[PDB]
């Protein structure tokens, strides 16, 4: 099906192929592209003709092709040698979801997050230059990407650095996410080229060509024009769902309706906050490019006149939070933990300084999983919780996330940040949380008795905790699970009152080993409970980046899930 | 002549005052500045007439002047019943060096960070908007603000959004936006400043000095009667209307005390051997003998202290413009390409790049070094500008190492492990201020230190003060006493927040009654790595009666860092205080 491509293990192979052939090869990799992600595809395929066309002009790994995201890489991957790794791609010990310098030589930089490209691209550009070396560098951002502020500030230092390097923008009119699976410029003083077909290939090709070299001169966008999904026509049709397609059939685009046939935390963030804008009109939602992936379509729909995509723009939505909440609304950026970061500043700087009304509605929050280490929001748990006023969440269900956004709308005391994992909300054995009636912010909740061992966590962490102390419940209950549904402010007076009584305490989260451990750690030194009567084991993520994988897999690894819990509770 | 403007006290009063008197109340501003002076610049002096023109033609606080980085609203503050508190400003207790929301009705934004007053004034514009309102919104950006990703994608999003909102382009010399924690800041090619693409109305550039014709444009623009965004490109001289600040723009941003009549100025401050001159002298001294040495910072060259690292290096040196999240990848480009790229920047606005280095570097565990200025309180920039969270947020990076040097010698020595460990990041974090100027490589300011591992600087095993940098002086200075008396007391170095002195950590831990930890940061960084270790450590009892002396998780007004500090209850007399509660 694929004699091109079945010839090409990289791209010196390609380039033994003419110009003529590559439209053909790019068929056969779009129909490898279709079948590598048709087990459970629109960037990549959309892609295809310009990776084909970038590794036909250029001499990867030799030359430098980044891929803003990298999930639109996957025809540069099997280009690149990883074709056969493409059915393990985002699968744990398999191949990234996205380009990962690590793994191959032929990725030039370690995405995920987007935008980076440019940026890197500059560096790289930069770095030859100053080495006095003469390789390409390319950039293949996506618009999407290029609507972010890194991207654009990068863009405005590469036309000012006038370097080598072919930005491309990838523009098939669609703001793609970074995720490892499941996703003009005259003031930059930039050379434009376009935009093209994105998909002539041969074309690409001869431009790609003869901008490459134009390098003396300094950077060039090559705008090109793809169609998302270019080639697989349902995926073309319908970009947005088929950019992150399930297991579908190849021949009929039919996918299994993973949305659908779940729930997840997206959706009850996304419904429990279409029905709070509903009697709240100062309630606005912003997302950074994930109207979709954040739940918020219904809301978008719902309350178009409360929505902001912000496109890839985390510190956008944040700073735009801040100036709604500034004007007195209550904005809510939706968000994942992982492009929290992006915002960082912009929650600590443009939101907590003046303990603005900006909700953070956080999904993704802990190991995502698939999307890896570059998608991983195990981070927030810290970093918004060294922000002053920044309260930090983590619903143990869509009750608990409701309560929480509710209290959150309706205390302008200071931000809120609600964090919540990619998933969905899984509360039949384990339990989950109220009805829908607001908490009182800070204040965790016993899910299990207990007093010997007590295991704060919350969220997939909880999750965790309760499913590691199943047996507990079966046996009298004597490892306590307190929902440390607040990791700022801790609860405190529960974390005191635990602390004191029992010999030990776990913390969980589906966080870094520098989150709620950390703080219920600090809040027991400065309770001065961290006598030597007392214990307590942070089981959660490691000060190690976490490799793609099942979440399941990573937490597993992290040991904070229940097996490792109950683990702990039996080194208790 | 303080009467005219004195008897102004409303943006009423001040509407009173028009033509032919607005030469009279800048003059009248002139003379406030000299008295300010007398007793006890360059973007508010450069942006007078733009804010005189927004106080003029836009109804404040009901309409939203913000303020991008706010530094340039002096005469905003002025003109907005706070020119009596311009004595006390950035002082304790005293007003903000920017706009700060918390500080005045007509302080629409709290800046300090840069690049936000588009993001801010499109929520202001949508707020409004989705509360069915109908007022003003203008913000005021620099060019160096604009050079950042913030205001690009907020004003890609303001254009798309096509809200009514104003953005007046500043700085027509492009000079970056005088950031009060950063200093001579003219070597930034940050001037993005055009917008065809981002859909926005733009308009100008005009004189952002006529300032009848600013009123004029602004009457035509920001009348409720414009639909969407325009952009006021005015032309600013930064210091304008102050020879010496127009001359000297990257002196003037900032300048130290100064005779208005002459510009004569108190160099001194600047003559201070800072942290910047020590990381600008060791990385100028550092990339002479490594060639994958490149610095690169936001906007940030003169307080960095990089104008010399950028003179002497300038095929190693990149202004990113105020662009830190750009730096910090930028890096991770440079250390993917096999360079030791050091983004020079500061702790507060490292949280900027906080992803970038998260994502961009530390997954690829690149050798992107930081040399993070302003670590901890930088004082009378308040918590704008208050670097105390990177101990907290890098820490929590998985291989980033975060250093804090305790001297020049410390922070070369930091410098030169990093660059030498090309295979992860590595970030060194040192206050706004000064140390001890030590040799250069000819006295051999290249010790070899251990990364990751602290120094006792001072015997004790009753009470053990881990701190570093500002912290560590303020623990050494807190056991001045400890060490009259028989060293009861030790001070450890604990020089690295990441990683820990794990051993140092445990043996202290183990062997003393208590620790104190201490760090010019937030009660979520050192300590809470600490404690993190002693809870590990649970192995040898690291449950030791210890005493987090830090930041609070409370944002710090603009003060002295000691000020701060010692409310913060880091500081010797505290740790000292603490250590009797020990």
């Amino acid at each position: 099906p694929t004699p091109l491509l079945d010839t090409i293990n990289y791209p010196i192979h390609m380039k033994n192929l003419s110009v003529k052939e590559l439209k053909q090869l790019s068929d056969e990799l779009r129909s490898d592209v279709i079948f590598n992600v048709s087990k459970t595809l629109g960037s990549s395929l959309g892609v295809v003709e310009l990776t084909v066309a970038l590794h036909y002009i250029f001499n990867t790994p030799q030359d430098k092709i980044l891929w803003d995201v990298g999930h639109q890489s996957y025809p540069h991957k099997i280009l690149t040698g990883r074709r056969g790794k493409m059915p393990t791609m985002r699968q744990t010990n398999g191949l990234s979801g996205f380009t990962k310098r690590g793994e191959s030589e032929h990725d030039c930089f370690g995405t995920g997050h987007s935008s980076t490209t440019i940026s890197a691209g500059l560096g790289m550009a930069v770095g030859r230059d100053l080495k006095g070396k003469n390789n390409n560098v390319v950039a293949v951002i996506g618009d999407g990407a290029m609507t972010a502020g890194q991207a654009y500030e990068a863009m405005n230092n590469a036309g000012y650095l006038d370097s080598d390097m072919i930005v491309i923008l990838n523009d098939n009119k669609q703001v793609s996410l970074p995720t490892a699976t499941l996703d003009l410029f005259e003031e930059l003083g930039l050379y434009y080229i376009g935009p093209v077909d994105g998909h002539n290939i041969d074309d690409l090709v001869a431009i790609l060509k003869e901008v490459k070299s134009t390098r003396t001169t300094g950077p060039v966008l090559i705008h090109v024009v793809t169609e998302k999904g270019r080639g697989y026509p349902y995926a073309e049709r319908a970009d947005d769902k088929y950019h992150g397609v399930v297991k579908f059939d190849p021949a009929t685009g039919r996918q299994f309706k993973t949305t659908n046939k779940t729930q997840s935390y997206t959706t009850y963030f996304a419904e429990a906050l279409v029905a709070e804008a509903e009697v709240d009109k100062d309630v606005v939602a912003i997302h950074a490019a994930m109207g979709g992936g954040t739940g918020l379509n219904l809301f978008q729909r719902r309350f178009p006149t409360r929505c902001f995509d912000v496109g890839i723009a985390e510190q956008h939505a944040v700073t735009f939070a801040a100036g709604l909440a500034c004007e007195g609304l209550k904005p809510f950026c939706a968000i994942y933990s992982s492009f929290m970061q992006r915002a960082y500043d912009q929650v600590v700087h443009d939101v907590d300084l003046q303990k603005l009304p900006v909700r953070f509605a956080m999904d993704r929050a802990g190991l995502v999983g698939a999307d890896g280490p570059t998608h991983c929001g195990a981070f927030d748990v810290t970093f918004m919780a060294c922000l002053p006023n920044m309260i930090v969440m983590a619903p143990s269900d869509e009750a608990d996330l409701f309560n929480m956004v509710a209290t959150a709308v309706a205390i302008d005391d200071r931000p809120s940040c609600f964090r919540y994992p990619r998933g969905n909300g899984i509360g039949v054995a384990l339990p989950p949380g109220n009805k829908g009636v607001p908490i009182e912010i800070g204040k965790g909740r016993i899910l299990k008795e207990g007093e010997r061992v007590a295991l704060l966590g919350y969220g997939s962490a909880v999750q965790s905790c309760l499913g590691a102390a199943v047996m507990l419940e079966e046996r009298g209950l004597n490892v306590t699970v307190a929902d440390a549904r607040f990791c700022k402010p801790l609860d405190r007076a529960l974390i005191r009152s635990l602390a004191k009584s029992h010999e030990v305490l776990i913390t969980v989260e589906e966080g870094s080993i520098g989150g709620f451990g950390s703080h219920v750690v600090q809040f027991l030194a400065l309770d001065g409970l961290l006598d030597g009567k007392l214990k307590w084991r942070p089981m959660v993520l490691p000060d190690r980046y976490i490799d793609h994988g099942a979440p399941a897999d990573q937490l597993a690894e992290a040991g904070l899930m229940p097996s490792h819990i109950a683990a702990t509770a039996l080194n208790l």
